[PDB]
Parts: C-alpha cells; structure tokens; sequence
C-alpha cells in the first residue's frame, strides 16, 4: 500500500491542472484520490497518467544497413534489440504501447506479462 | 586481305623492341611477317601482340550496393551490364580473357563468338 503525494495533478477528462493530491495504490490500481503506508515524495512535480504511442515497431529500428538486414538477421536477433528497445520505450514515459506489425511483439508482450 | 606496317615489332617470344615490320591477315589468321591488299598504316606506333587478362569477372562489378543486390537483380540485368563490361575490357586492348566465376560468361562467350 504505496500513498503517493503530488504537487499537481492533470485531469485528463477534463484537461486542466489542479492542486496538490495524494493517490493511494493498493493491488495494483488506484483506490483513493484524497486531495490534500509507505509515502512516495513528488511535491515539486507535475504529476501525470502514463502515456500511449499508438504506433511502435518494436522489432526493428531503422539504421543505413536496414534493407540489407533482411536476408541476414534472425528473430532472435530482433527479440534480443526489441529487449533493449521496450525498456528504453518504458523509461521514457510510456506504459503501455500498440504495436502495429512484426512476429515478435506477440512472444515479447509474453515475456513482459510474465515478469 | 589487309597489310598491317608496324613501325616497331614486340617479340613476346624472346623479350626485344625489332625494327619495321609488315604483317600479312588472311582469313583471320597471321600469315608473313616480311620486314620493311588493303594497307593500314601505324607507322609511328610500337605494334604489340593482343593482351590476355587470365582473372576477370565480366558478370559483376564491386559497388557501395553490392551485397544488398544478391537477393533483388536477375541475371538478365548482368548479362545487360555483362554487354558494357566486355566491350570496355576489349577497347582496352585485351583481346582474350580468362573467366573465373559466374553463370553468365558461358551465355556472353555463345554471344560473342556468333557475332
């Protein structure tokens, strides 16, 4: 049971900044939004929902030897870089992720499901 | 029946520069080579013997692109090239070649040979 305390919070439905707020998780969701366990600190943050790219390719970057690669390169390959790629995604902000092609998405939304 | 007049003669046999010569072609073939018909005259240039380059691949030229081409082009566009490849090799001065690799001389000799 983490209480996290913001400095301000954006409202996504609506659209606007509001005060200082304490969110209290527990099971994984959001039980409580009391404005105003162990005590998360964030007073000189902006707090915010985490964020969607609604179009990834998380198998593959784009690179001068990218049309050559086909012909090279395994699956594996490609699952070893999307390992570094979906890390580097979620750090930057972005939770959650619709992935729009590629046979290798499908085994590492597995792997992440799993732990 | 042409008389070719050379100023100098190259002997490839033993290695020396000989003075005047005048070659006698009939029938595509070398026959008097008499000191001194058609006449053709090189008199102020060294005549030497055709040149033969034993390790040539006329069906491929090295590029930046090639080795991402092994798996787009046809063998038609390398016998099309193949075509500019040969004439340039014999403009040279390269009169027989010897060729080492490739499944397109086999056609390009059938070629040349019929003219």
């Amino acid at each position: 049971p983490v209480a996290v305390q913001c400095g301000r919070l954006f409202d996504a439905r609506s659209g606007q900044l509001k005060g200082p707020h304490t969110l209290l998780v527990a099971d994984g969701r959001i039980r409580q939004v009391l404005p105003g366990a162990r005590v998360v600190d964030l007073g000189d943050k902006v707090c915010l929902p985490g964020w969607t790219d609604l179009h990834v390719h998380l198998g593959e970057q784009s690179s001068p030897q990218s049309y050559s690669e086909d012909f090279r390169l395994d699956p594996v390959d490609h699952a070893f870089r999307a390992v570094g790629y979906a890390e580097k995604t979620l750090m930057a902000g972005f939770t959650s992720v619709r992935d729009l092609g590629g046979e290798v998405s499908p085994h590492l939304r597995d792997a992440i499901n799993q732990g």
